[PDB]
């Protein structure tokens, strides 16, 4: 029997076993609701809200259809951007832009509202990536330094498996030029520190000259513990960020520091997504218990894993709030975690776990906003060791929106949640993902639809460049992958997302974000480019690691970013013209050479990421492009290049026959990339019945015929044929 799933009926629902008793015995016990209320309200939603579910996916799939007719009438002409625009106009595809309002969102923690850093997005599948994305709050500047190759290793620097203090110098003055851009010394440099203490309220510093100065802003300094006269650390601010100055003289590396100094802490990860979404692979109600399963351990805050470090084993556990002594004895106390936010499936897809009064399946999207909000509840209600929200929200992020009516739709959902579960109206907040088209161009109007619920709008550039790939398929043949980044649309939508945010009222009660670095090994890269996120007014954007947010913390001390946002108010806003610019080819005369690289690159790329997806459920890897350069992973990228070949195939820049060939030959070489890996199955030599090769296969032979280019159907169909036969 093909995919099995053990049910029992709820009413008119058909409930998974395994979804009910974690609901009713782990997810219920604490919140003050009862299993019968919620189940039964359950019900009521799914039964009120599916079929509108089911008809807004049906408009994607009518729209996409007559653009595609649009194309194909018109084979051979000139792109007639006027008959276009009026085109997509009449059929309800590029709606009047929404009338002037400020959103009315309430109640957001200071961590969104009115503060700008990083935001860390990792899998909430994996309980040891969340507990460190929730203590990420705070990073260690040396570690960070020490272990990336910001340092480089010339010079007898190497990492090496212990201490090497050519390399630790190097760091130690990394730091302090840090140290002096943001908190400088009204004489001297920090590197001539030899002592940090607090006197008549202010830091006094030491110099190797024997005299002391203090900073040149005074005002930086707020708070220490231990000692006043020999501080263990020193708590500093800027651009309202915190930092601490950590003091330690006997520590090997405090030892050989002038001032004792062991260390910099930074305010790194303010925010985290625990996703659910896109660095995730769950496809039956097993997976969805995982994954709830540990969003409940964050909410009640006693997830722990227990973990080999040293020689022996200890708990990691998420970390308390950070306490320090003013100078006028008063207590200060600063947030120790990461302020979380959940980020659910979109509209499309559908689960067994969960079958209707008719045997359909039920939305994946309503069933995670029911449960991702009924555990919630226990940081709401105080049933936590760990608080979250100290303001009364929840932060829900809800990805893959095609325009106003489906931002509407979550506004909708959102409220008949709060219903079911007695919540407070608006209680749920909505991180808004701009990535796709639909929504981009109609940006203001799907913020106006959640209007009071909105917390962030952020431009997912790779979900969106995957919309742009299949929204246009018919047009022609589009450039290649990495000449996106030049193309007109790209650059227009990024300034269009910032312009609107500004333009209705997000400062000052929600996040402007920008997207994430997908290089993980490449942090001195970082550290140079990804300064251009908070210059383009963005008050957060992704990284891929707790190490990356304490790095790309530092960029937020370079540049402030609400200040920004006022100059860039004044601009003049992005053009939806240039936006409709169609990323297509000038002509197709490339070199066979520009060719192959092109499609072994996507190739590999497919390859090395849905082989893990499919055989180990693994929904986010690095992955080493054709130029050995490890590239995170994630569905978005798997959407950008199945759906580039499909493209190019549909318009015969390259045959069946050759993208075939080449995905056989990358098979082999992601195979030796997997080698070491004991739990890895070569995809080679049998590729007929290698699972995951064809499903590498499908999204490309059919990549015309998944809907706007999604990989969810195809995986997720897969991945259920290779648990099935493996007893997985
Ligand atoms: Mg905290
Ligand atoms: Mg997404």
């Amino acid at each position: 029997a093909r995919f099995m799933t053990e049910r029992v009926q709820v009413g008119g629902l058909q409930v998974a076993k395994v979804l009910f008793d974690f609901v009713n015995n782990e997810a219920i016990p604490g919140t003050g609701v009862s299993a019968d209320t919620f189940w039964t309200g359950a019900e009521a939603v799914i039964n009120d809200l599916a079929p509108k579910n089911k008809a807004l996916l049906a408009k994607r799939d009518e729209l996409q259809a007559k653009i595609d007719g649009w194309h194909q009438a018109r084979a051979g002409q000139a792109h007639d951007a006027v008959a276009y625009k009026a085109f997509l106009e009449e059929i309800g595809y590029l709606l009047p832009e929404a009338e002037d309002f400020q959103a009315g969102t309430q109640n957001v923690d200071d961590e969104i509202a009115r503060m700008a850093g990083p935001q860390l997005v990792v899998p909430v599948m994996n309980a040891r990536f969340a507990l460190n994305a929730s203590n990420a709050r705070w990073g260690s500047l040396y570690d960070a330094l020490y272990g990336t190759d910001v340092i480089s290793e010339e010079g007898g620097a190497e990492k090496g498996k212990g201490y090497n203090k050519v390399r630790g110098d190097k760091v130690i003055a990394f730091a302090r030029a840090f140290l002096d851009e943001a908190a400088p010394l009204e004489s001297g440099s920090h590197v001539d520190a030899t002592s940090y203490s607090v006197k008549n309220g202010a830091l006094v510093v030491a110099l190797k000259n024997g005299s002391e100065t203090g900073l040149k802003n005074a005002g930086q300094f707020l708070a220490f513990q231990g000692d006043a006269a020999k501080p263990q650390a020193v708590l500093l601010k800027h651009n309202g960020l915190h930092f601490e100055i950590q003091i330690d003289p006997s520590s090997p590396v405090g030892q050989t520091d002038a001032a004792g100094v062991k260390d910099v802490l930074m305010e790194a990860a303010l925010t985290t997504i625990m996703d659910c979404e896109d660095s995730v692979a769950a496809v039956d109600a097993d997976d969805k218990v995982v994954i709830y399963r540990n969003w409940l351990g964050l909410m009640k805050g006693d997830l722990a894993e227990e973990v080999s470090k040293g020689g022996s084993t200890f708990t990691r556990t998420m970390n308390p709030d950070r306490v320090y002594t003013r100078a006028d004895g008063s207590e200060l106390t600063l947030h120790g975690r990461s302020l979380l936010f959940v980020r659910n499936v979109g509209h499309l897809m559908t689960n067994d776990a969960i079958l209707d009064k008719d045997g359909n399946e039920v939305p994946e999207g309503i069933q995670d906003g029911l449960f991702t909000s009924l555990i919630a509840i226990h940081d709401l209600n105080g049933n936590t060791s760990r608080k979250n929200s100290r303001t009364g929200s929840v932060y829900i992020v809800k990805p893959k929106m095609h325009g106003p009516e489906e931002a509407a739709f979550t506004n909708e959902l959102f409220g008949r949640v709060e219903d079911v579960l007695g919540l407070p109206r608006n209680t749920l907040k909505v991180g808004i993902m701009d990535e796709e088209r639909r929504t981009t161009v109609n940006l203001k109007a799907c913020i106006k639809a959640a209007k009071d619920r909105v917390v962030f709008i952020n431009t997912g550039f790779l979900d969106r460049t995957g919309d742009e790939i299949h929204t246009s398929m018919e047009a022609g043949a589009v450039v290649r992958k990495g000449a996106m980044k030049s193309e007109k649309w790209i650059g227009a939508y990024e300034n269009n997302n910032v312009d609107v945010g500004l333009a209705t009222g997000l400062q000052g009660k929600a996040q402007i974000g920008k997207g994430m670095w997908a290089m993980p090994d490449l942090m001195a890269a970082m550290l140079e480019q990804k300064i251009g996120h908070p210059l383009a007014g963005a008050n957060t954007a992704w990284v891929p690691s707790p190490t990356a947010a304490t790095l790309h913390a530092l960029h937020y001390h370079k540049v402030d970013v609400f200040a920004r946002q006022a100059e860039l108010a004044k601009r003049t806003p992005a053009s939806v013209d240039d936006i409709l610019t169609i990323p297509l080819a000038p002509n197709t005369n490339w070199t066979a050479e520009e060719i192959k690289n092109e499609v072994d690159n996507n190739a590999q790329g497919i390859l090395g990421y849905v082989v893990r997806w499919i055989d180990q459920g693994v929904g986010c890897s690095k992955v080493p492009d054709i130029n050995d350069v490890g590239l995170m992973e994630d569905r978005a990228t798997l959407r950008i290049s199945s759906q580039l070949l499909a493209n190019w195939l549909r318009h015969g820049v390259i045959s069946q026959e050759q993208v075939v060939e080449s995905l056989k030959r990358m098979a082999v070489v992601v195979d030796r990339q997997n080698a070491s890996d004991p739990s890895y199955r070569p995809m080679a030599p049998n590729f007929d019945d290698n699972v995951a090769f064809q499903a590498a296969l499908e999204l490309v032979v059919e990549g015309t015929r998944q809907p706007n280019g999604y990989t969810e159907p195809v995986l997720h169909r897969r991945r259920r044929e290779f648990k099935a036969k493996n007893g997985l």
